[PDB]
Order: structure tokens, then C-alpha cells, then sequence
């Protein structure tokens, strides 16, 4: 039984009218900046954040008027998003003298935004995954954040994965007009880490996987092995993701005893519409293999064992290479995923809806000559976001799918049992610098350059299966080198060595050729 | 407890390993929030152990050392302040010593220069104690790391007085033990703070872009006043160098100023007075007068008002060394910043056998000294030891008094010092932006005021407006003082206009634009 301690109110009008508005934030950009609030308020009527100017304000960074250039940070994931800014307006602490008298919200609260509730893609990659190392970035958020959602939306049909972000209930913003006219956060987060995200979504240039992604497989699977306690979840079979309402397989039964036989496995099918989330997540996190049409139900693939496989369909006209949110994902280093694209090529097996909404891909609105271009067509173009008329009226066509075809194009990679082969998942670091670099001259000789040094410290504690060392020699003045990869850690060079001569020496350690070492301090040679 | 040699905290390391989660797109402005970090006090390198709880956000894969992970001191992208780890699996725990904990939250970040109170305050004080605030916990909490190498300096005193803790250096980890492992680190050091960049890749000079008022100065210096109990007949304030640089002519320049200003004088230095009574002395003093150095940092604890006059040696533009200048004019801080150079070469008294640290030049060929010894202006350098610029700026001075009371009258008109402060806030977006279209084409526009100037008094309140043709890539300004206006002038019918609208207050404190206006005719 712990106390349930409510606002010390006296207490804080009093620090907050004379004190004011305190913020400090990380970051030198706008797109990359998290702030720390300390009563900071807000106005239900105006919709509107205060920053109260008090005898011990602090403005951290100090902006002037490049505030609104274009605003303060990103309050969604998505980069610059000109309707996802977040910035206050400021007023004296003085001026509550004008106003109603404020209440306290007295959780410690992370605001943010949320791009698209209702898009269970968008939800994971914008929101659910920002959002728990968002409130891990700090201490003791993630245990007493109360999460205020001010993008405007509804709660959405994922309302309740948000729930599972944090142990209080969350808050929108239409409900903050009930909670007072004048709102003040005691101790406020505002934004969201972009640390996580991998794709963004074409507002710039068309869409793909950013430019540096910082998240590895294993940051995403301590994410679903939170969620997955949090949903209470703990014969071998292939899992077919289906979908009800459009972009359907229209051979679905012909499909799952296709793959039941060629792979003497049992299939199953799942979806978003017939199963709870909690039930999906135990058919996804046991599954070998997941074989679903492109669209938001494949997020769910961060669930599956490593090992596994993801088999993704694209409908006719869709390039796969162009359309890789779940691409990107299924092949992030340590994710340890198989990833496998098929695309329908026969337009005998495609069905299209030209009559239906615009939003659902219908394309009867426009006129009779971009029809025709449009139907005539066999490759969507690369295009920006959001609402391509081709794009859509291609992406909601339903599909039948060729199964030998598609067989061939899963058994070029998986070319046995597909599943975890009960593997050792090795861990994948880094050498350290090599250490004592040291070097000599001849001991009438050639002209020769020997140099030694001592391995990487952490190597002194690791089993590695191939140790390589880099060298570069690069002559004195001159911007070129010449690179080694030697296995010892003492050699003599000589061959183009020249008498009289000082050479430059860089070294690296390179584990099983692919993971690069810091280069030491250089070291100066000479003949 | 500070130290410990806990099996829960072996277990949580050797089954879970580290735990890393950090700010910022690049490393120069990142901050890292560890679990279960661990140092090797022999090879002097920080640990990484892979765990089945290990998370490294950002991954960087070989990116890590292009260069480093994060900026352990404030001054960017220096090649010897860098931070970065070295991995292990968990298991490989099983050759290595057992590990003594850390129990304490730590913060890790090196100093600069330790022994240049500038650079003291400047690279450190200021930065850890926004730091310690950036993150809950830790500004009652944290025990201050300094891994720089360095000892204590001169001024070590006042690192300690942000925090209620022991700091520990580098040096001292090695009595610790062989292996040591916080539970809770923090690493980095926020730039936010920063005015002043070195001259490692261009001169020496302002940073480009600066993030810090003068409040968040002054909210700094009232923390530390009360930490040297420093509680709150006006004077005129001499900082005064006893080694070296020193001004010649003291104490005719005492009287000369306690005539002219009709206030009394006293002198100040850090050698023969407790820093805290230095600085009970700055923070009441109507004028601060010295010679250039870094006594002069302790200009922030001026108040507000009052002035700054730095007189610069023979040779010495101060057009080109400027970081004091910025202190003093920085939006917020309300100084009066006056500048004065000796330009009689009879009043400077060189020392040419001297080291090189105190700006001797009798190691040098003598083809260079003669060339120092003629030129008339220290050119334009990079770091750090340039022979003429310790030359000069090492040089003694005879201040011309006549000229230094006409310097300082150009700027300080009547009595100097201490007025009342507002705070210059910025307007809110204008609000309900409507318009009406119209022959002869015709554009209405109105709007409302910001919200926050419902509760305001602002002596001047402008709008500019930008007319915008779809379909150019340019616009027509204007600036309005009513809420409200109808375009006739190059206004064209079955044309489609955007309209953006800002408030001004006080003609520079521009409001943000709001949502464009898109009105066709
Ligand atoms: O038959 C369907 C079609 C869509 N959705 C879900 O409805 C949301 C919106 O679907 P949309 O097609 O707009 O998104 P996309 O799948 O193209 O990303 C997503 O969470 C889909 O998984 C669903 O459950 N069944
Ligand atoms: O006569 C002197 C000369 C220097 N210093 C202090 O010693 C440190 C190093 O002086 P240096 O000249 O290297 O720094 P500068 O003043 O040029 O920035 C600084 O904190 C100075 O304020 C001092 O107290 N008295
Ligand atoms: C602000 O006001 C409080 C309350 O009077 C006072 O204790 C404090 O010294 C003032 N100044 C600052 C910088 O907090
Ligand atoms: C799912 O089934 C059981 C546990 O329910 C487990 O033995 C099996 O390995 C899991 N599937 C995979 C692919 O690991
Ligand atoms: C190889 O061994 C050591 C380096 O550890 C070095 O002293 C020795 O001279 C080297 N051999 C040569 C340079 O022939
Ligand atoms: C890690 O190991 C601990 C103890 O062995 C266990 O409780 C936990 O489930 C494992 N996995 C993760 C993701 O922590
Ligand atoms: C100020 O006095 C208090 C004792 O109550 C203490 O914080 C500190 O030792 C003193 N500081 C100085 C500089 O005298
Ligand atoms: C502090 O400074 C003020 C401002 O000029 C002045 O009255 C005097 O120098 C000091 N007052 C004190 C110590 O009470
Ligand atoms: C235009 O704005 C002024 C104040 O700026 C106001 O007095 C006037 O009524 C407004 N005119 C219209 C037509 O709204
Ligand atoms: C809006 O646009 C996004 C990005 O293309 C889609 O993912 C979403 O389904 C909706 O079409």
C-alpha cells in the first residue's frame, strides 16, 4: 500500500507564479531534440503550451526567434513533418493574475504525437517503438509516465498496445478540456527518440529505408519480449497472415495445402479481423515461416523466431525492391530473419477495382485519358507521399497466386526446412585498437621496414574465428597508401621499400572480414 | 555506498550485460545513458559486456569509430576528448577479475583545461551543471567522473561545489581495482552553454550558432553565489594579474578612474583573495576593468547593468580574441562591453627570455625573432602555441589614461552600473486568418490577435504579411499595423495568392508564421 500523494497546491502556485517555466533539452536540431519540463502549462480553450517567464526560468536552448524556424522539435517520429511541430507560447508568470486558477497534473508526463493510430505498421514503427526507449532514455519514467497524446486523433483500433506502454492510463488531448481550462505539468518530456525508426514513408523523396539506421535486431526483440509479457504470452507450422477486406489472396485454401505439402508442414492462417492481438502474437512468435501480402499485419513479423522466414507477396505491378518497410526490418543486423519478395506477373491473376473510393484505389474519379495510362500500365512509378492514384489502385487489387511459382521463388533461399535450425546466434562485436604499435629499420641490407604490435585488449578474452590486421603505409608527403592484410602481428616489408625513406604506418584488426577495428595512434617509420 | 566488492549485481551483469540508450544524431552532440558499464583500470578502456538484456542504441556497427561514439569534453570533435568502448560477451567475465561496483549514479565527461579558470567555467562548470539537470536524479545525486587524465588543477574547489558528492579523476579509479562496473552512468557533456570556440580549425571566435542567454548564465551564477555563501557605496572593480600581463601603471589608473567617475576603486586578483570573496566583490561592482585573461570569465557574476572594460596589449586586435566581448553581449546578459588597445609601443614592455610558456622568443631561429620583434599585429592563428600571439599577449602594459577615459565615455555616458529588466518575449501565431476574393482583382485579409497578447502590454505590435502566387517560388512583403487589409496593387483575377502572416513586437521579435492562407480570386 503505497500513498496516494496529490499536489501540494498552495505549494505549487507559489513556485510556479514566482518561479515560472523550466526546460532543458538535448539536441542542437529541431529533428532531433527531447525537452525536460518543469511546470510548464497549457490551455484547453487556446490549444496552446505556456512557457511562464519566473524569477527562476531556464530556456534551454535559448532560440530567440529561430524557435519558429520551423518550431521547437518533432513532436512525431516523422522527420520535419510540417503538422507535427511542437512549440509554446510565453507569457510573464505574472499574467496567471488574468487567468483561472490552474490545476497541477502531478504524474510525470511524456508528450508526444502519434502519425497514424489506426495503421498497426504506423503504431509500431512511429509510436510503440519510440515511445519505450523514449521514456528508457530518462530515469524513472517508465515506471510513472502517464502518456498524453496530442496529435488530435481518437483512441484508434490499437488504443490498447498504447496501454501497454506505460502503467497509467493515457490521455488525449480532446480530454484535457474536461480536466481544466488551465493545465500545469509539474514535470513534463516532451518528444520522441528517432533512434528506432528505419523507414520513412516518401514526403521528400520516394519512400524506403532511411539513410543511417540505428536500431539492430536485438533492440527490437527486447521490445517484443516486453510486450509479450505485458500480453501474457510465453508442430512446427507455417503462418499464412491473412487479410478480410481487400488486398486479398483470392487461392488462400489452394495456397495453405500447397505449402502444407511442399514443405510437410502444418499451415495455419491468422488475422487482425478473427483474433484477439494477444493470440496473433502467440500463432507469430512460434511460427517458422510467415507468408503474408504486403501491408500492415507483416509489423508483426518483429514477433518471430530468429531463424525464421518471411515470405512477402506484392500484387501485380508492384515492384517489391521499391516497397520495403518490412524488408528493411526482416534484414536488420540481428534480426536474424530470412526475407523472401514474390511478385505477381501474370495480369491474368489480378483483379482490380476502378469503381471503389479514391482512399481504397479507385480510380473511376479521374478522366477517361489517365484511366487508360493508368490501366496501361505495368509498373507503379516512383512516386512521393501520400495519395498516388496508380500506388493505390494497384496496392488494394486482390491477387491469385501462382503457386509453382512462387514454391521456386521460396525454395531459392530456402532451400531445406525453413525455421530455426536450432543455431548458435553468435554475438557480433567489434576489435579494439591494437596496442604497443612499435617499428624498426634494417638490422648493407635491403632497405626494410619491420613493424609489431600487441592484439586488441578485448581480443585477449575473445574465441574468434578469423583475426586480420590491416596496415596501410603511407610515404612521407605523399596522399596515397598502400594496403596489407597480414595474419601475424610482425612483419618486415620490403618489397618497393626504399632506402632513406619515412613511411607513415596505420593499423586496424578486422574480425571474420567484415567487422572493422579503430586504427591505432599512426606511427612514424623511417628506412 | 561509493565502492563495493552485491552477488544480484554480478548476476544482473553476467546474465543481462550493458544497457546504453543516448541522444543526438552525431556524436558531437550525443548524450549516453549506461547499465552495468564497466572500465579495465589497466588498459584504460571502458567495457560493453553483451548480455540477453543488452541494448546499444544507436547501433552503429563499424560507424562507431568514425570517430567515436561522443565528445567527453565541450569543445567539438577534438581528436584526443573522444568517449568509446570496447566490447565483450557477458561470459568472457569468467577471465577477468571480480568486478568492484559503482553504486552511485555517475556522470563521465573530461575538462579541458583544469588550470585556465575560462576554460573552467566555460568547457565545465556551466555544461555539468545544465548536464546533471537534463536528466531527473541526477543533480542531487551523481558522482562527477573526470577521465581527462589531468589532476586536480587550480581550481578544483568549484567543481566540487556541483555536487554533494566526492569527485574522482581518472588516476584514482586504479586503487579502486582492476575492474570496475557502474550500475548507472551517464557520459557526455551538453555544448548547449558554449560561446567561445578555440581556433582548432578556423580563429578563435564566437561559436557560430549560439544556444545561451544571459538568464541561463545568471540562473548559474546565482546557484554557485549561494554554494560560496555569497548573500545579496558603489564601486568600480580592477582585476588585476600579480605574475603576469600585467598593467604597469595600477595605481594611477585607480585614481584616474575614481576622478573621473566621481565612485570609489578597488582592486581584486585570484591570488590574494578567497574566490568566494572574489566574487562577492564582482557581483556588486558597477564596473569590472582588466587586462585580457581568463580572470575576466568571472564577468558573469556581474549584475545586471553594469559595464566590462578589457584592455588588450600592444599588438592585440580584440577585434580578434573576443570570447569575454561575447559574454558581455550576450542577448539577456546587460553588460556594457568596452574595449581598449595600447597602440603606443613606448607603454609595452616585452619579455623575450621568458619560456615559451610566458611568451619568451629567445628559443626561437633568430630570423623568426626578428620577425616577431617588427610586426606591429599578431596575424591570424590556429591553436595553440603560436610564438607571436604568447609574445604579445604576455607583454606588460602602461595604460594611456587619457585615451582609456575617452574609450570608455563613448560607451558609459554618465554613471555606470545599475534600471529595470523585462524579458523580451515573442509573439503567438495570429489566429482565425480569414479572407475574402472580389472587374478588378481584389484580396480582403483579416485576423485576430496572437492569444498570448490578450495578456500583454507591448509598446509596439506589427504584422507582416508575405504575398505569395501559387506557382512562384518568391513573395511581395508588407508590414501592417492594423489586423486587417485589402491588397489592390499586381493583384491579378483567376489567380490563386497563399498569405502568411506574422506578429512583431517591438519590431525585433519576430512571432512565428501561422497555417498559409490560400485565397483565390
Ligand atoms: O483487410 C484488411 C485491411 C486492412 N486491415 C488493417 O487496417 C489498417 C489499415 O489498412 P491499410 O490498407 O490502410 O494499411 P496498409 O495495410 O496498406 O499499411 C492496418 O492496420 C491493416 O492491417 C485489416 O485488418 N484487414
Ligand atoms: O598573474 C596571473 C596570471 C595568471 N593567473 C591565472 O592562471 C591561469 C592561467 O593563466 P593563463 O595566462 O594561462 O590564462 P589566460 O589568462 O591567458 O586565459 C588563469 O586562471 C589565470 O587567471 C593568475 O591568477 N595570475
Ligand atoms: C526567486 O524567488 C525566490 C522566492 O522569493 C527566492 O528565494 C530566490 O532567491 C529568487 N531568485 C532566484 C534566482 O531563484
Ligand atoms: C513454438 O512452439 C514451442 C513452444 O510453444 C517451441 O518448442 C517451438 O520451438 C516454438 N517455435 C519456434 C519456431 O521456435
Ligand atoms: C618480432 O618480435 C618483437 C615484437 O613483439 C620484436 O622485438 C622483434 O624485433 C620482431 N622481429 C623482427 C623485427 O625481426
Ligand atoms: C534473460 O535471462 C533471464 C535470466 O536467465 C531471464 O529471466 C530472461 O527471460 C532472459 N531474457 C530476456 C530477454 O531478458
Ligand atoms: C558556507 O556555509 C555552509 C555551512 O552552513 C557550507 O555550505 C559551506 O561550508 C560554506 N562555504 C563557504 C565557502 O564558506
Ligand atoms: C550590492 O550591489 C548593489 C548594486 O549597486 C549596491 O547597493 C551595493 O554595491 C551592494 N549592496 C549590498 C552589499 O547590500
Ligand atoms: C481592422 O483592425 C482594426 C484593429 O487593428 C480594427 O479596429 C478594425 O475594426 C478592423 N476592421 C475590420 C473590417 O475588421
Ligand atoms: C497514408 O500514407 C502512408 C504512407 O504512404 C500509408 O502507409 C498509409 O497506409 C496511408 O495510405
Amino acid at each position: 500500500p503505497a500513498p496516494a500523494l496529490r499536489i501540494d497546491y498552495p505549494k505549487a502556485l507559489q513556485i510556479l507564479t514566482e518561479g515560472g517555466t523550466h526546460m532543458v533539452c538535448t539536441g542542437r536540431t529541431h529533428t532531433d531534440r527531447l525537452c525536460r519540463f518543469k511546470w510548464l502549462c497549457y490551455s484547453s480553450e487556446a490549444e496552446e503550451f505556456i512557457f511562464f517567464h519566473g524569477n527562476a526560468s531556464v530556456m534551454l536552448p535559448s532560440l530567440g526567434s529561430r524557435r519558429f524556424q520551423p518550431a521547437l522539435l518533432d513532436l512525431s517520429t516523422v522527420e520535419d513533418h510540417n503538422t507535427q511541430y511542437f512549440n509554446f507560447v510565453e507569457l510573464p508568470a505574472a499574467a496567471l493574475r488574468f487567468m483561472p486558477k490552474p490545476v497541477f497534473v502531478p504524474d510525470v508526463a511524456l508528450i508526444a504525437n502519434r502519425f497514424n493510430p489506426d495503421n498497426l505498421m504506423h503504431v509500431f514503427h512511429d509510436d510503440l517503438l519510440p515511445l519505450f526507449y523514449t521514456l528508457r532514455q530518462f530515469p524513472g519514467l517508465a515506471r510513472e509516465a502517464r502518456l498524453f497524446f496530442m496529435e488530435g486523433w481518437g483512441e484508434g483500433a490499437h488504443f490498447d498496445l498504447y496501454k501497454l506502454l506505460s502503467p497509467k492510463q493515457p490521455l488525449l488531448r480532446a480530454q484535457l478540456k474536461a480536466l481544466g481550462r488551465l493545465l500545469c505539468f509539474s514535470h513534463a518530456f516532451v518528444g520522441l527518440s528517432k533512434v528506432t525508426t528505419w523507414y520513412q514513408y516518401g514526403f521528400v523523396q520516394p519512400q524506403g529505408p532511411k539513410a543511417n539506421i540505428l536500431v539492430s535486431g536485438n533492440e527490437i526483440r527486447q521490445f517484443a519480449h516486453f510486450l509479450m509479457e505485458k500480453l501474457n504470452v510465453s508442430e512446427e507450422y507455417i503462418l499464412v497472415f491473412s487479410r478480410t477486406q481487400n488486398r486479398l489472396i483470392l487461392n488462400e485454401a489452394e495456397l495453405l495445402l500447397a505449402l502444407a505439402q511442399e514443405f510437410q508442414m502444418k499451415t495455419v492462417t491468422v488475422s487482425l479481423e478473427d483474433h484477439a492481438f494477444a493470440d496473433v502474437v502467440r500463432l507469430v512468435s512460434n511460427a517458422s515461416m510467415l507468408v503474408s501480402m504486403h501491408g500492415a499485419q507483416l509489423v508483426t513479423a518483429l514477433f518471430l523466431p530468429r531463424g525464421a522466414a518471411v515470405v512477402e507477396l506484392f500484387p501485380y505491378a508492384v515492384n517489391p525492391d521499391h516497397y520495403t518497410p518490412y524488408k528493411t526490418l526482416a534484414t536488420l543486423p540481428g534480426m536474424d530473419l530470412q526475407y523472401i519478395a514474390w511478385q505477381n506477373t501474370m495480369p491474368e491473376n489480378t483483379v482490380t477495382h476502378p469503381e471503389r473510393p479514391w482512399d481504397q484505389g479507385g480510380i473511376a474519379h479521374l478522366d477517361r485519358a489517365e484511366q487508360a495510362r493508368i490501366l496501361q500500365s505495368r509498373e507503379v512509378p516512383r512516386h512521393l507521399c501520400c495519395r498516388n492514384p496508380e500506388w493505390l489502385f494497384r496496392i488494394y487489387q486482390d491477387t491469385k497466386v501462382d503457386i509453382p511459382s512462387l514454391i521456386q521463388t521460396i525454395r531459392r533461399v530456402v532451400k531445406g526446412h525453413p525455421g530455426p535450425r536450432k543455431q548458435k546466434w553468435t554475438v557480433s562485436l567489434y576489435p579494439g585498437k591494437v596496442r604497443e604499435a612499435r617499428c624498426q629499420a634494417s638490422v648493407a641490407s635491403e632497405a626494410r621496414l619491420s613493424v609489431s604490435w600487441q592484439i586488441p585488449w578485448n581480443l585477449k578474452y575473445l574465441k574468434v574465428r578469423e583475426v586480420k590486421y590491416e596496415v596501410w603505409l603511407q610515404e612521407q608527403g605523399e596522399n596515397t597508401y598502400v594496403p596489407y592484410m597480414l595474419a601475424l602481428q610482425n612483419h618486415t616489408f620490403t618489397e618497393n621499400i626504399k632506402p632513406f625513406t619515412t613511411y607513415l604506418v596505420w593499423i586496424r584488426c578486422i574480425f571474420n572480414k567484415t567487422l572493422l577495428g579503430p586504427f591505432a595512434d599512426v606511427l612514424v617509420c623511417s628506412t
